[PDB]
């Protein structure tokens, strides 16, 4: 399309030379939660359609956390084209994160690098926010809309399975899916809740929870984990989440490391990076967890998606639906239908009925 040219040669460019991304991103939220977004041209066939988590979702591709970090563009975002949308992370308190700059453009990269530490309005604030659109809600998650909420820990909590119970009775009824997100790279000791005995006192009390809110305010809860898990760290995860009935994992966070090859002059910002060079990061870490637990648990794929092409590599690697965030920054809103539109042509190129015939295939 038009579109997608003048965002990604125009409009995009344009945007990143006049204002630092913490700025810009600030404008889009605002921008998005008022509509103000080209025409989403493309219309979701039922090939895109995918039942999974207790959920019809219209389409399998999502605007990933961090994006609306405190619930202010949800209907924006499915304005955009988004089959499904999370928000978050949400923290207990309130709480401003780390000190400005706090991320950075790799324009040379197509990636990003953030540190933002859990900036968040808290649980109280969001709460408010999706009470007052929750009925709407239900109407869009039942027309294949779905919403999820990922939740965090504050900084100075003493207690982090707390935190997330905490999430779990405040955010819960509003969720189609919860989050435990133990992978962000930028909360001190976070990731350490990845390993074995962590997860599985945190995860059993996150799910005694969950499963203490009425039926039809009880959402799915998933995992979201590191892409810089060792193979014990993959195995264990894998093992607790069989062992207890987790719901579902998202893969991947943003990377720590810092692949070789990375140009931008901003490569050594401590963060975690994020856009191309996580992609096959991530694509290899859904594989591995996919045949971990033997294709019984669905994953959400994430990381570096910006093409139809990356789409089903991370549906056929054992992905049931995928994510994006860090393409917008670079090609905008039209990136969206672009994924679609490519990943409906390579389905029927490769002689799938739909996405659900492609989920896991390589592994077939
Ligand atoms: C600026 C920024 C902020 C993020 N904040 C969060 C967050 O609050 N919670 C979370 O689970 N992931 C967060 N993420 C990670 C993304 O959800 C996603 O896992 C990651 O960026 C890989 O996808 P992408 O390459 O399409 O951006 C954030 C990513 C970026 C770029
Ligand atoms: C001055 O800023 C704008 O014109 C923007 C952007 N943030 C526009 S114009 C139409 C549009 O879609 N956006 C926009 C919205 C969300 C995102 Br993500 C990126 C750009
Ligand atoms: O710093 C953040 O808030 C954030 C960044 C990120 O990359 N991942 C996440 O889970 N949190």
């Amino acid at each position: 399309t038009g579109d997608e040219r003048f965002y990604a040669e125009h409009l995009m460019p344009t945007l990143q030379g006049l204002l630092d991304p913490e700025s810009a991103h600030r404008l889009a939220v605002r921008f998005t939660s008022l509509g103000l977004l080209p025409r989403a041209r493309f219309q979701d066939s039922d090939m895109l359609e995918v039942r999974v988590l207790g959920h019809k979702f219209r389409n399998p591709v999502g605007i990933a956390a961090g994006f609306d970090k405190h619930g202010e563009a949800v209907d924006g975002l499915y304005k955009m084209g988004f089959g499904f949308v999370e928000i978050g992370s949400v923290t207990p308190k309130p709480q401003e994160g780390n000190p400005r700059p706090r991320v950075f453009r790799l324009p040379e990269d197509q990636a990003v690098i953030n540190r933002y530490g859990f900036n968040s309005h808290g649980l109280s604030v969001v709460e408010h926010r999706l009470r007052a659109r929750q009925q709407k809600q239900a109407k869009l998650t039942e027309d294949g809309l779905p919403l999820g909420v990922n939740l965090g820990k504050n900084k100075t909590s003493v207690d982090a399975a707390e935190d997330y119970a905490e999430g779990v009775r405040v955010l819960g009824p509003l969720a189609d899916y919860l989050v435990v997100n133990v992978s962000s790279p930028n909360t001190a000791g976070l990731r350490s809740l990845q390993g074995k005995a962590e997860l599985r006192r945190l995860l059993t009390k996150v799910l005694q929870e969950r499963d203490g809110l009425r039926r039809v305010h009880r959402p799915a809860v998933l995992v979201k984990i590191a892409p810089d898990l060792t193979s014990q760290d993959k195995e264990d995860i894998a093992s607790v989440v069989k062992e207890l009935g987790i719901d579902g994992l998202i893969v991947t966070n943003t990377t720590v490391s810092r692949p070789a090859g990375l140009q931008g002059a901003l490569r050594s910002e401590t963060g975690g990076l994020s856009g191309k060079p996580l992609r096959d990061l991530s694509t290899q870490t859904i594989r591995e967890m996919y045949a971990l637990t033997q294709g019984r648990v669905p994953i959400i794929g994430v990381g570096g998606v910006s093409s139809g092409q990356d789409a089903l590599e991370k549906i056929r690697a054992g992905a049931s639906l995928v994510q994006l965030y860090t393409a917008l920054t670079f090609w905008g809103p039209p990136v969206v239908g672009k994924v679609k539109r490519e990943l409906e042509a390579l389905l029927k190129e490769q002689g799938f009925g739909g996405v659900t015939d492609a989920i896991g295939a390589d592994h077939r």
